[PDB]
DNA sequence: GCCGGTGCACCGGC
DNA sequence: GCCGGTGCACCGGC
């Protein structure tokens, strides 16, 4: 991690920093934590979008998806951080990505060709503990089956920020960090909220990390876990959506 | 409907409506609405806000509970136990992500539940959530309990807009009603929190059939809808990936 | 045309 | 402590 090592700069300059008072979060605290990175480790950082105009800008020769899609040169990467085929051919010098919030990452560190997605959940800590959707474990099943497919066990981590937040009034303040890789989570005890967009939910203060064997072993470790949990939804809307309603039909 | 009878009115207003650099043309119907019927229109947490001030007294949730006087608009409509145990004239509800309703039409105990959608037309047609299908299985389980056929509707109003300059502006607008439709040819996008989707103005308003009809039909539906996707995952998510775990 | 997966967290039952 | 359903709509493959 090319966070990790820095938390302790992170933590201090956030708790405090007060941003001022639908499916929007309810902290731009994101925009300060990148803010932050951008600030002090600005060869390594950027938005998502950002990267990919970064690459598509360092190379003008390449025009077209298919040839911009080599651009990566990982389809385990190509999958997690680029645009539709359309958009990216659309993609111009004077017409560049902008956010999309179906963005897998919200900042994404990268050095010596190796990738830290980093995704940042901010959380009101004045209510009841709600486990956010931390990404689809649909989405991350696929992942894995891309990594195994093609070798890439060392090519990129997804990481998680947790930045705490309650209202003094007028003003939100942070109060409290976490950080956590999630490659290094035991995956059989990771929660997939199957209704909730078959998201994994977790805090990330909370979170596992005491994973020991190779990311290859954590790749098939989670797939079977997650083909575990799909059988059990399978069985389990039976008698959630469907013995209960019965009776009237 | 409530609305449907000046729909035409609303209609001409709303295109036209500006709102700075689009969730918040949400608000614009309100204004119009609170504005052209004051008295049947509330905010979800407006109307349990009006509710528990008439009554001072009757404190505490099971008894604040007891005030609606009907098992299914409890549902659609209450708060947590705790949430009407705390409430207060001093901590009064709030917004609510999930609450069922966005605004509220009523007037001689019958209710007008309606979402308002917005649109963004100037992107390819991606269906909208309407409302959650489980949420509406237990709808329409205690509109037949408890009998309740004939008391409230719950209509959509779709508000198409364009980014025609430094900010949004409204080219139009759908007014469809969810008991109308034909149950069956409802989508149930399971993935999506099992939520039904479509486009107002893409729904049928059909539906030959009382009310209680509709949610037997519906019901027929959902557990139907309910036992093709358990399959359809193990195909999906189990089959897929079997290969890297053998 | 047809189809359905994803980001944002977020509440309340027992 | 455990647990999981709900709202916002919103893209891109073929
Ligand atoms: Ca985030
Ligand atoms: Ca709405
Ligand atoms: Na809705």
């Amino acid at each position: 991690s090319f966070i990790k090592p820095i938390y302790q700069d992170i933590n201090s300059i956030l708790i405090g920093q007060k941003v001022k008072r639908g499916h929007a979060a309810g902290e731009p605290f994101e925009k300060l934590v990148y803010k932050f990175l951008k600030e002090n480790l600005s060869d390594l950082t950027f938005k998502q979008y950002e990267y990919l105009n970064d690459l598509f800008m360092k190379n003008p020769a390449i025009i077209g998806h298919e040839a911009r899609y080599k651009l990566f040169n990982s389809p385990t990467l190509l999958f997690l951080l680029s645009r539709g085929k359309a958009a990216t051919e659309n993609w111009s010098i004077e017409n560049l990505f902008e956010e999309k919030q179906n963005d897998t990452a919200d900042i994404l560190l990268v050095k010596d060709q190796f990738y830290e997605l980093l995704d940042v959940k901010t959380r009101n800590i004045s209510k009841s503990a709600f486990a956010p959707n931390i990404i689809s474990a649909y989405k991350l099943a696929q992942t894995c089956a891309k990594m195994i497919d093609n070798k890439e066990f060392d090519l990129f981590d997804i990481n998680y920020l947790e930045v705490d937040w309650e209202l003094n009034g007028e003003d939100l303040v942070c109060v409290s960090t976490s950080f956590a890789e999630l490659f290094k989570s035991e995956p059989s005890e990771l929660y997939i909220n199957w209704a909730a967009a078959m998201q994994i939910q977790f805090h990330v203060r909370d979170l596992d990390q005491g994973f020991n064997g190779t990311r290859e072993e954590w790749a098939k470790s989670y797939l079977k876990h997650f083909v575990t949990q799909a059988e059990q939804r399978a069985i389990s809307m039976i008698d959630k959506f469907v013995k209960p309603f019965k009776k009237y039909i």
